[PDB]
């Protein structure tokens, strides 16, 4: 088989390196469609000129006006783009709440859904489930691949912990004090600020849960700064199987477009002929308190974990403005979550989720004003 | 559902650990035969007292005629008791190649057979392989049983290689002139001459021969690197680039308690990683300029048929020799090159197990005249 791939936000740093895994192994993989939001002129053309089919959308109206030939734009153009074209598999890698329509719509196009926009799934929640087939939605984020590896190490009842490594970031070890004064340089794009943040493990944690089905007391995070191991899964007869490669994110992104077959390969392998250490250390969850907050959004559940995103989605985007401080990232998430006791209903149409992360943009918003 | 077990070895460190994890589980699992040499009587007497059985073989006829009732002694007595007990699983962990006619009276009786006695796979070589079904032989050893757990990750065309983890044990780093003055009471948990086999290295050579037989992966995708801590028992790397491992602080119980109830896991059977703790996981090469064990190992396994049991056999020999304070640590693996070199003859497949004793026979002969002139 020659699997049929649709590659959404192609001209960042998952889409690029799924085109590379892509060309480099042609009698495994096809590219039929590109979505970009317009801001990457030069790449998208150079991305359109290599592939064959000019079938892409561009976000931006200003953007796709400056290129023409293309067949959607707009808000939507991404998920119009989904709708229309055939596919065996389609590559979610946008970034933020905006990915959730394509999510979505991939899901009823009965594709499997190789996910990197993990903001989809956070934000969607149950509905996104109720819209996917047993291992239909197959993870690229290395933690959750490397998990996916794991579980095949035993039945599910079997399963102690899921066991989520981080790097902590540049701002490991530092003190809530030396928080204060950490710039957006220091910190650099919002995907290496929630890096820095924390708020990203925050969101692993949430999108652990929803993939795997396992309470959110038996997800723990371990602070791994080498980043070789990329996460572990521990068994009920205290055994623990871990996945390791040197970073890469084309060993995830291979695992995912040609699941469950291995790519031959995809990436390096750790050198164990050169001496090495592998370090631990538990999160300072005293000055990084985002993922425990992402588990309390999770446990309330319901569209909670839609006004988590929501609100760091707004409060990152304004730090990065220089409109406030560093801790008060999260500070903001977790003023918005404490207001939000309505949200923890079940969302029962995408317009529950909408409403509540309208509800919760405008609330972090106003926090920033004041 | 409740499994019957025979366990060969019962008084040691693996057949303790084991009959522990099966009192901790009665619901899965009976012990139904036990064997030793005679030498603990002390803690052959508990061991029949707790489990009820007194279907038990001991090797020393004196020693069977002082604990009393003991329905089989002599040095065939571990395998008449496997012959003659109906069980799901015989629990092989006997030292040396002593543990070969039990293990292949085991698996003519078409039970699981968990093996902890790997010199009887070594030294069996083929002949063992050819007396089994698949999935029959199921490792109780560290390393094998990561394995066997990591190979769930792929399928057998996804596996580009498997690395077996070293403790490198207590003269890890050291110089080749060190080794010279390496005393029997610093190459002293397990038994004398398996803490022996982990100083010299030989332990491992003989991992990577019991790895190819029971995993039926080429010697030149069997790696070895050395972790001190020995959290991490092996690993498997995949095409694709990616290594799967297998972590645990070290406890026989674990990969003791999955060999038995093989595929299910045991709950509670040992300790997990705990992370809430800073620590390092840490790999360094193994030099082969002064510990040559493991390399040499390969050789053997590639040369085939007997070659590997002249490999255990000289060991064996030259093991005792330095226990006994005639040799110095270093011919050890001297005088296991030496014997193997010069046994170009041995390298046919062993027809009957009456192939692998001579090889045996005549590896320990050639070993004690090396000790000697
Ligand atoms: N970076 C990594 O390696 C990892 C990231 N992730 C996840 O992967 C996802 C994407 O990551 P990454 O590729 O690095 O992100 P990038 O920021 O590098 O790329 C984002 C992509 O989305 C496009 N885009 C931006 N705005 C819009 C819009 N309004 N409509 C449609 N498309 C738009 C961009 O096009 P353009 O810029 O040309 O406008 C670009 O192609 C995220 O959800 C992240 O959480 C998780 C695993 C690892
Ligand atoms: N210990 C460990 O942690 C590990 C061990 N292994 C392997 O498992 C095997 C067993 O090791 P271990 O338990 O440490 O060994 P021990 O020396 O602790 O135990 C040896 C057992 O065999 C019995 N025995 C000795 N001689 C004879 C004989 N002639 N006939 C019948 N029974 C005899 C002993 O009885 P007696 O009471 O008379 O001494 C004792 O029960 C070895 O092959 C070893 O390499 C593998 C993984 C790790
Ligand atoms: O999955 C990945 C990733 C992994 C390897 C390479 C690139 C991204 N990420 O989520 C990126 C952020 C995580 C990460 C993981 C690995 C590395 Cl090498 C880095 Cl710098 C960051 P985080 O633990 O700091 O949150
Ligand atoms: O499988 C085991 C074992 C593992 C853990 C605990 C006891 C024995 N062995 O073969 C014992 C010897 C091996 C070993 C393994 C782990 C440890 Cl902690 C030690 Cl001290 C020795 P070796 O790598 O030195 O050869
Ligand atoms: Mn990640
Ligand atoms: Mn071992």
């Amino acid at each position: 088989g020659r699997l049929r791939v649709v590659v959404l936000g192609s001209t960042g740093s998952i889409g690029t390196q799924a085109l590379q895994v892509i060309a480099d192994n042609p009698d495994r993989f096809e590219v039929v469609g590109l979505a970009a939001g317009g801001a990457h002129l030069d790449t998208l053309l150079r991305q359109r000129a290599q592939t064959g089919v000019t079938n892409i959308a561009v976000a931006d109206e200003h953007a796709a006006q400056r290129v023409g030939d293309i067949p959607y734009h707009g808000s939507d153009a991404a998920t119009r783009l989904v709708e229309q074209t055939e596919a065996d598999v389609v590559l979610n890698a946008l970034v933020g709440a905006l990915g959730l329509r394509p999510t979505l719509a991939a899901l009823k196009t009965g594709a499997r859904l190789a996910l990197a926009n993990k903001e989809s799934l956070v934000a969607g929640g149950s509905l996104v489930l109720r819209a996917a087939r047993p291992g239909q939605i197959v993870p690229v984020d290395s933690e959750h691949s490397a998990l996916a590896q794991c579980l095949r190490g035993g039945t599910p009842d079997e399963v102690a912990k899921l066991v989520l490594t981080a790097s902590g970031g540049p701002f490991r070890g530092w003190s809530a004090a030396d928080l204060e004064h950490v710039t957006p340089e220091q910190a650099g794009p919002m995907n290496t600020l929630n890096s820095a943040s924390l708020v990203n493990k925050g969101l692993e944690v949430i999108e652990t849960h929803l993939l795997f089905g396992i309470p959110y007391d038996r997800i723990d995070v371990v602070v791994h700064p080498q980043s070789i191991i990329h996460s572990m899964v521990t068994f009920i007869d205290g055994s623990t199987i871990a996945q390791a490669s040197p970073p890469d994110m084309k060993l995830p992104i291979s695992l995912a477009l040609g699941w469950p077959r291995r790519v031959s390969g995809a990436a390096a392998a750790c050198d164990f002929h050169t001496a090495s250490s592998w370090e631990f250390e538990p999160l300072d969850t005293d000055v990084f308190p985002a993922v425990e907050l992402a588990r309390q959004a999770g446990v309330a559940g319901g569209c909670m974990t839609a006004v988590y995103n929501a609100a760091n989605e707004e409060a990152a985007a304004a730090f990065l403005a220089g409109r406030i401080g560093f801790p008060a990232i999260v500070g903001i998430i977790a003023d918005v979550l404490h207001a939000a006791d309505q949200w923890a209903v079940e969302p029962a149409t995408v317009d529950d989720v909408l409403d509540a992360q309208r509800w919760a943009r405008e609330r972090a918003q106003r926090a920033v004003s004041g």
